[PDB]
């Protein structure tokens, strides 16, 4: 199972994203997971 769009990555960076999405980590611990571009 993968995370949807805009879904933050577990804790700080545990699970991955769907086939095509990524996980950003701006000024904050809770990284965000969403589509590529």
């Amino acid at each position: 199972a993968c995370v949807g769009d805009g879904q933050r990555c577990a804790s700080w960076s545990g699970p991955y994203c769907c086939d095509g999405y990524y996980c950003s980590c701006r000024s904050m611990p809770y990284c965000r997971c969403r589509n590529n571009s």
